[PDB]
């Protein structure tokens, strides 16, 4: 019961989408917290003398996908298929698409797509495309580019015709209710799930984001069709501009991205007049808060860190360290949002967060001691000063 | 709103438990999650000449603990409050009681605990007591025997004719059927979230466990009262070598802790045959796994280390590292759990640029027996096979 779409999405080249939607899914990777689910979209290609199916479903899904991929082909006319990405969210389903085949087929890979596809599902006939190599397929002229670690050394994006099927790149959480971006309130609300998605996924490698734009930027682009979320046939420009303006971390005027624990509440009160002071100054804070009763979602955290003009940290000593979840959470944010924004630290002293942070791109405007009863709330008022004079 | 207890739990002396079971809290510390909640447990010894309140209640609790205390004794009436631990999930009711009473009290406490009651609220006039220091306070003795770092270094307990207040020392979470341990069948379910409790809060510090048991080892104690959870007045000694056995880490024969993600299922698959391999050599595997649609607490993980026999770790390479969520669970084991144990790993050989998970538990207690690769088609069932065997020939 997850919603299947079969379209035709291109009468020339003949083109269908295979969508499925995981409504099942709660964390991606096994850790990012995605209520809201993720599609996997595969494509097909019908051609004279050619049907070119172009990555796959995740393998829990992979009945599901032969018997919506048979209402469209059959599938021993299937003569290649192409694997942008081998990560079994995306090709969990080739090995029972290749048993279903019944005869052999060429499938095409990047050099370490190979590797992959012959580690994970033992799979040693594979023909491997080199960075910006041609082949003709049924007529049609298939372009091959490299683009790795988006987000690992396999991926690279299919060319054909002005389409781009590139799999991750271009994909985001969010099961949208039309398949493509002809509509505005749709693409408003799907986008930040494309942040999310960048973050938590290719994050650690934003670096390769703006490579891989730039790689892009000589070709001329109609479509973009990515392996999960929209396709975008109306404006993949502004896909792509997405994604490099979440990579550079450009920031929304005004916007203060504020994590802290608080166990008994001396926390919550030091945090809660520096929100305020941030308000009384014309920002808008987005609050994010670990206590006895609430736990955020660090995929939620992290998709908000990019577009942040600043950081605030609330943290508790903890034994030797610091609280657990603060330490979990700065150590996500060093590891996939790595940005050289401004940062303030609120602390209570023990019996560090600096230290984390000091290989990082952040700089700690100050720090300040979060104490109980002989609190100076004059060095609260006086760090966010600070931070407002610095974003001036 | 809360369930409240308020029960004479002796006649003499006279002692009353003020105990509030919490059902809100879902995380304890902000991070221990505890579904079973947790109580907070006061007590009220009346003497003649005195009524010496014993720690408090949670401060988000303050009115229903005056409430409380008003019906059992007129709070002007209070004499002496000892504080055996000032963390405010005990103390939180303290600067509205002082209110309440309204006149000078003696406050008692540690070196420690007084620089925190300070600290924490304001309070600056507090009587210190020093290890084994005796009072004598409303025609009894009270003895007060320095129990640090269980788990803060402010820790005491107050010792009153055989009868044990120890706040946290011999707490637990869970909301028991009843008050004490008359019942043997409540018993048996609360222990392990005793041992829930004493990992997660106290596990750090698990050798001054060690060094305080023996330390009431001369004391003939009647009676446990902790701060949190079951009252102990038949047998105080069964939860005493509780304490003991976790802190040592006695393990239970046969019982073994899976602990894996599983980003895509070939860590399932090989994982799967290592617990059906487990099981056949005759352990019962406690098995917790990371998926992409389940999530297992941490401070269940925790509870089952201590008296495992063997854990198993099933681990999954990402990017330069190791899977977020095994870290987390890795470095909260060292911190928390830190046992000498034998353990296999089993592992993805990944491209990461060349920390690795046994190097992590490396420098711990833990002994890694052998690293098992996690192969996807074509992992060699033999391979899992011997990795178990060795582990049976280590443990017998
Ligand atoms: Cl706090
Ligand atoms: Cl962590
Ligand atoms: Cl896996």
């Amino acid at each position: 019961m997850p919603k299947i779409w079969t379209e035709r999405i291109f009468d020339d080249p003949e083109i269908y989408v295979l969508r499925i939607d995981d409504d099942r899914i709660r964390y991606f990777e096994a850790v990012w917290e995605i209520p809201e689910g993720i599609s996997y979209n595969a494509y097909l290609v019908k051609l004279n003398g050619a049907n070119v199916l172009i990555d796959g479903w995740k393998g829990n899904y992979a009945k599901e996908f032969i018997d919506a991929l048979s209402k469209i082909v059959d599938p021993k006319e299937i003569t290649h298929i192409i694997v942008n990405h081998t990560e079994p969210d995306n090709s969990g389903s080739l090995p029972a698409t290749l048993k279903t085949i019944g005869h052999d087929v060429e499938i095409i890979a990047s050099n370490f797509g190979k590797r992959l596809l012959e580690g994970f599902y033992g799979i040693k006939d594979v023909t491997v495309v080199k960075d910006g190599e041609e082949r003709e397929i049924g007529g049609k002229k298939f372009k091959f580019v490299m683009t790795p670690w988006l987000h690992w050394p396999d991926t690279m994006v299919t060319y054909l015709d002005g389409i781009l099927f590139s799999c991750d790149v271009g994909g985001g959480y969010l099961l949208p209710e039309i398949l493509d971006d002809s509509n505005e309130s749709v693409v408003e609300r799907y986008l930040p799930h494309v942040t999310k998605y960048i973050v938590t996924v290719i994050g650690h490698y934003k670096n390769y984001i703006l490579e891989g734009a730039e790689k892009l930027s000589s070709l001329k682009i109609k479509a973009l069709l990515p392996g999960h979320g929209l396709i975008w046939k109306k404006d993949p420009q502004r896909l792509l501009n997405h994604y490099v303006s979440v990579a550079k971390g450009d920031p929304k005027k005004g916007k203060v991205t504020v994590i802290y624990d608080s166990m008994y509440g001396f926390v919550e009160n030091v945090m809660k007049k520096a929100i305020d002071s941030l308000k009384e100054k014309g920002f808008t804070p987005v609050v994010y808060k670990f206590s006895d009763e609430e736990r955020p979602a660090i995929s939620e955290i992290l998709k908000d860190i990019p577009d942040s003009e600043a950081l605030i940290f609330g943290v508790s000593t903890y034994e030797a360290e610091i609280h657990p979840l603060m330490r979990f959470t700065l150590l996500e944010i060093i590891d996939k949002a790595n940005y050289e924004k401004p940062v303030l630290v609120f602390g209570v002293h023990g019996w560090t967060a600096g230290e984390l942070l000091k290989e990082t791109k952040f700089r700690i405007l100050s720090f300040t001691e979060i104490k109980g009863s002989n609190m100076d709330e004059r060095k609260i008022e006086e760090a966010i000063s600070l931070l407002k004079k610095e974003l001036e």
